[PDB]
């Protein structure tokens, strides 16, 4: 399943997203274009590590550069695969 980030998006509510998936499929991948989008992907990963703790998972990502569309144009965008690990 694929999250979209962009610069605007707030870390916490993707971070939720992120781990709401992470405890259904297990895995999750996110997609932002541009150093404001990636950043706050990044921060929203990190924070989705304190979200699926209590539940005993902990994640691992795996960043690759993909080609989307931003306003019909392709764009070089940074995915990351994240995957959920168990922790016990
Ligand atoms: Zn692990």
């Amino acid at each position: 399943e694929t999250l979209r980030v962009s610069s605007k998006s707030r870390p916490n509510s993707v971070a939720g997203a992120i781990a709401a998936m992470l405890r259904t499929k297990g895995e999750v991948e996110v997609q932002a274009i541009g150093p404001q989008a990636v950043n706050q992907a990044v921060k929203a990963i990190a924070i989705a590590r304190g979200y699926i703790a209590p539940d005993n998972l902990d994640l691992v990502v795996k960043p690759a550069f993909v080609k989307l569309e931003l306003e019909n144009e392709e764009r070089t965008a940074l995915k990351f695969s994240i995957k959920a690990h168990p922790l016990e």
